[PDB]
DNA sequence: AAATTCGCAGTTCGCG
DNA sequence: CGCGAACTGCGAA
């Protein structure tokens, strides 16, 4: 099993360094064969010879060409003819591909700026985390002694704790009776004593959370002033810090470092991403918290260490479980696109296509194209004609069936060839036309990208059925999240083809997918009105929900059954309607909000106040409840009794505090914002404490007793103190509850008016 | 930091 | 000082 790749260099030339681990063991291929090139296309032959003169500077000595290779490469789907250039060290293509490109005779450059160990994976066909290799994992965290101000890393670490299989320990270096607690006397022996214990260990994986930006930088700082070698890398070197945005990352060598964070936050939506709070979301478990200031507290009256100490086993103990969930489907997804685990673990849906998209166009000779310029992404601002959503028919509805397209957008990918490369092609045979946007698609060659989407789509199909046969329940497990990860990639690639930043950008393709997704869904709603005398409740972009407007739930069912046969028999290729499901009833509120409940009391809801975490828990357990007495019960009555009942307790301040917090996240650098609301408020006011707030920091705040402007009786949870001021009755009545309940409740008629206290 | 468009809805401010 | 548009956040698909 590939882990990794990298590159060192060695009197001037790179040497490829490959991290395996086969049979349990740990080992390193090196590759010094692997020469270093872009391309570059001319405008005639007699250019090269000058082109070859061409040359830079880097480390003093001088850059030169070392080769070149005239090659026959497909761009776009069209044969070309292009001039590989070779050089000796990859750092060398910085150095000269500008003053290549400046020259007179040089058209374009392509493929100049893939980083040399990912191109070296591309190149050979390797494909990492391939195999049942088990890794062994190892979580660690850290507990410092943190001080108002001060600089960064200027009080010592006071804990490590880690956990793999055999549990979890702390390392300390004060006593603590505490069985998994081992006692060392000084920082330097405590960080001395976590070095072995990763070395004895010899983990594959380190596991972190938030690793990439404090733990790792943390202990690099005391490190430098403890005079520590911090050798944690299988080769003896020392963890590696990257820049990656306006953050950081770190690899350690001969190992995969997997921050959990940047995993979890891309993959599950959290109004917070406290390591508490994702404990309790994946595993249904409250993790209790223990605050900066209780920790130097007890460390520096050396009272309560016991607290300190648990709570450090804990960040490590579920650090490691969080690890077993979420590292299987990363390891899936590298070794679906090709790149480390490391990588793909800290990569965007757009970055993970485009990997995906390198790898096949070096399978098929196809040169890729460069990442726009400055110029080109200007002209890419245009926008385009999205999904159609139609305006619902508020109110509530009984024995509705929802149906929806199978892969919509994939599906008109394939079905039409839509393809940069398959665009207003010229002496075609055969076509496909967008419809309102008319871009031609010629059908007389499988296009790149739907080439591609078609052996995804087939593959994960095969998995599927794969899956319902396969005794083993762990393997079972990894052919899920293969496949998991193949409908997410899949799904990925009309988004892709409108991203400006995008190699294989293309707006003509992007509409004319959005186009014929439009068609068909307004086509197949026609048809089942004007055909079947359905009524089309609700609509948006790729199903619809419909019942027949006296009939009962047989007969809406059998005749949905009976309108699919006839509508599929009408849909071209991979095109597809399909029977979603049957709901007793359903509520619409406004176009993108609803909520609907299956026969078996399950409650689905979409957009509503309740599925947002920007709304107070008080507001979105209250519309909760209504629309369960609603849906489950159709007890109008209940539902306003109960919105009665919450705006009393609101009334007399009866409403637990936790429940009235308002989680909004900073989206931007707070110099940024033009106009600043209650979250922005709070956030100000915290950074002139000095407390540090960056893009991604979420504010949770309060709205305090008082009148005006909220944002001036808004204040951080954590301030919260019920003695000195009483929450706002009125704001969270007024503002929170009534609104999210009244648009429901407006539809049986009743006031704001009522109902209140 | 980075897949897209379609959409609702709250807070604040400034127009007239 | 009412009201609507600007800015803002997040969901949906």
């Amino acid at each position: 099993m590939i882990l990794d790749t990298d590159y060192i260099t060695e009197d001037g030339k790179p040497v490829i360094r490959i991290f395996k681990k086969e049979n349990g063991e740990f080992k390193i291929e090196y590759d010094r064969t692997f020469e270093p090139y872009f391309y570059a296309l001319l405008k005639d032959d007699s250019a090269i010879e000058e082109v070859k003169k061409i040359t830079a500077e880097r480390h003093g000595t001088v850059v030169t060409v070392k080769r070149v290779e005239k090659v026959q490469k497909k761009f776009l789907g069209r044969p070309v003819e292009v001039w590989k250039l070779y050089f000796t060290h990859p750092q060398d293509v910085p150095a000269i591909r500008d003053k290549i490109r400046e020259h007179p005779a040089v058209i374009d450059i392509y493929e100049y700026d893939i980083p040399f160990a990912k191109r070296y994976l591309i190149d050979k066909g390797l494909v990492p985390m391939e195999g049942d290799e088990e890794l062994k994992m190892l979580a660690f965290a850290i507990a410092t002694l943190y001080h108002e101000g001060e600089e960064f890393a200027e009080g010592p670490i006071l804990m490590i704790s880690y956990a793999d299989e055999e549990g979890a320990r702390v390392i300390t270096w004060k006593n603590v009776d505490l069985p998994y607690v081992d006692v060392v006397s000084t920082e330097r022996e405590m960080i001395k004593r976590f070095l072995r214990v990763v070395k004895e260990k010899d983990p594959d994986v380190l596991i972190t959370y938030n690793g990439d930006n404090f733990d790792f930088a943390y202990l690099k700082k005391r490190c430098e002033k403890l005079g520590i070698n911090f050798a944690l890398g299988r080769d003896g070197s020392e963890p590696k810090i990257q820049r990656m945005g306006d953050r950081f990352a770190v690899e350690v060598k001969g190992r995969i470092h997997f921050d959990l964070y940047p995993v979890i936050r891309r993959t599950i939506n959290l109004p917070t991403y406290t390591l508490e709070a994702v404990y309790e979301a994946v595993f249904g478990q409250p993790k209790e918290k223990v605050y900066a200031e209780e920790i130097t507290t007890a460390w520096e009256t050396g009272e309560n260490l016991e607290r300190v100490a648990r709570y450090s086993m804990e960040d490590a103990k579920v650090t490691y479980e969080l690890g077993k969930e979420f590292l299987p489907m990363e390891a899936q997804l590298s070794r679906l696109i090709g790149q480390s685990l490391w990588d793909v673990s800290r990569s965007s849906t757009g970055n993970l296509v485009e990997w995906f998209l390198l790898r096949k166009a070096y399978e098929r000779n196809e040169l890729a194209p460069n990442k726009p310029d400055e110029k080109e992404l200007a002209r890419r601002r245009q926008s385009y004609e999205g999904g159609y959503v139609k305006e619902p028919e508020r109110g509530l509805w009984e024995n509705i069936v929802y149906l929806d397209f199978r892969s919509l957008y994939p599906s008109i990918i394939i079905t039409h060839n839509v393809s940069p490369d398959t665009l207003n092609r010229e002496g075609c045979k055969e076509y496909d036309v967008a419809p309102q946007v008319g871009h031609r698609f010629c059908k007389d060659f499988p296009g790149f990208i739907p080439s591609l989407l078609g052996d995804l789509l087939e593959e994960r199909q095969k998995i599927k059925k794969k899956m319902k046969a396969t005794i083993d329940p762990i393997e079972r497990k990894l052919l899920d999240y293969r496949q998991r990860r193949i409908k997410i990639l899949a799904n990925s690639y009309y988004g892709y083809y409108g991203y400006a930043r995008a190699r294989w950008y293309c707006k003509e393709c992007a509409e004319s997918v959005t186009a014929w997704g439009r068609e068909y869904i307004t086509m197949t709603i026609k048809e089942i009105e004007e055909k079947y005398g359905f009524k089309v409740i609700y609509s948006d972009t790729d199903g619809f929900f419909a019942t027949i407007p006296g009939a009962d739930a047989e007969t809406v069912k059998k005749k949905a059954m009976e309108f699919l046969k006839y509508i599929n028999a009408k849909l071209p290729g991979a095109l597809e309607l399909e029977y979603e499901g049957f709901y007793k009833r359903g509520f619409f509120v406004t176009k993108k909000k609803y909520a609907v409940i299956d026969e078996e009391g399950k409650i689905t809801t979409r957009g509503l106040e309740i599925v947002r975490r920007d709304w107070s828990e008080i507001a979105k357990e209250t519309q909760a409840r209504v629309l369960e007495a609603l849906l489950k019960d159709g007890d109008v009555e209940k539902a306003v009794r109960i919105v009665k009942e919450v705006t009393e307790k609101l009334s007399k301040y009866e409403v637990p505090p936790e429940k009235l917090v308002i989680h909004i996240q900073i989206t931007r650098d707070l110099k940024d914002y033009k106009a600043t609301g209650p979250h922005v408020a709070v956030a100000k006011r915290l950074a002139a404490r000095g407390v540090k707030i960056r893009p991604g920091t979420v504010i949770s705040y309060i709205v305090l007793k008082g009148s005006g402007r909220i944002g001036d009786r808004a204040i951080p949870f954590d301030e919260f103190d019920p003695t000195k001021h009483k929450y706002d009755a009125e704001y969270y009545i007024e503002n929170q509850v009534l609104p999210a309940v009244e648009r429901i409740l407006r539809a049986f008629g009743y006031r704001k008016e009522d109902l209140r206290y």
